[PDB]
């Protein structure tokens, strides 16, 4: 029975850190659903890579629940993630259910829109630093990647292929994170 | 007075060895243009993301030259780029002009199959040493990145930022490259 992802894609999401969690998951063997916030149609993201998602956001969230819902980065990305009251009935319901939540970047800040994870020790993009720790409900760490039970938290494009493996490794375990990463050339 | 840099997108590319160097390529105030081999239509690339290009290569071709073309990762995508009368044409012509060449993973496959740069000391993907290697017409380096004059080479999703860095360097200077790796928190 494989493990199921969804990411939540917005524009403003920070291509990178959007497609090598997908690309990282997918080589995992899970099975991943690309949603897009606003609809099916194709996304800008902010380097200007147009994204085609594979479902709209609308028809994802009744295929749920998921093993894990990630929140790629990008600044304008997140923005939209944290206005929304889709992402934030997806975020409550996984967050009850002790299901996994991934966010990466200035992702993380839309975990703070919506309360989620309240306490827990979480790391973002350095210039994301401040969004999240406005009203101290988090405590803040510098390590490349954070997980502090459900929530798994990353900072930046350049972290993205340790973020997609540790998302790897919770949902299926170290061995299959090591044989997926081999094939990657990381450092 | 900016660069300009081409990225030749088939069926099959492997998606974080594309956006990558798009991005950061970008993030370096390189005009890039994502080229679709095929025609303007969405490109499904080898882990199924699903890229919408810029233009068509056909369109993109009659826009040149330009300062960088750059042939992403990806085993069918490479296999494609390799068939492609269009991608011969570029790329001797870019060869004949003194321009760079940037290939990654696969990608460095192409150059064999339209007769470039020969001479030349490459890396590729582990697993397409022995296709870049047939015939002796390169000199292997095991580096993760590897350039030789004009033609730069990296081997896999892992080498990306160091080999989009490295074209950033090539075109813009060490400065810039150094100002644009900074924000993405590389190890
Ligand atoms: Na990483
Ligand atoms: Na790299």
């Amino acid at each position: 029975a494989s493990k199921r992802a969804l990411v939540i894609l917005a524009k403003g999401a920070e291509e990178m850190a959007t497609v090598i969690p997908v690309d990282v998951m997918r080589r995992a063997g899970i099975k991943v659903t690309v949603a897009g916030l606003a609809g099916k149609d194709p996304v800008q993201c902010s380097r200007d890579v147009v994204i085609c998602p594979d479902a709209s956001l609308e028809d994802a969230k009744k295929e749920g629940p998921y093993d894990v819902v990630v929140l790629p980065g990008g600044n304008l990305g997140a923005q939209n993630l944290s206005e929304s009251a889709a992402v934030k009935e997806i975020l409550k319901e996984q967050e009850n259910r002790k299901g996994l939540i991934a966010a990466i970047c200035a992702g993380p800040t839309a975990l703070l829109a919506h309360e989620i994870g309240f306490g827990s020790k979480v790391t973002t993009h350095p210039l994301a630093k401040d969004k999240m720790m406005n009203g101290g409900h988090y405590t803040y760490s510098e390590n490349r990647v954070e997980k502090d039970g459900l929530i798994l938290t990353s900072r930046g494009p350049g972290t993205s292929f340790e973020f997609a493996l540790a998302i790897v490794e919770a949902l299926n375990g170290k061995e299959v994170a090591a044989q997926v990463k081999a094939p990657l050339v990381l450092k």
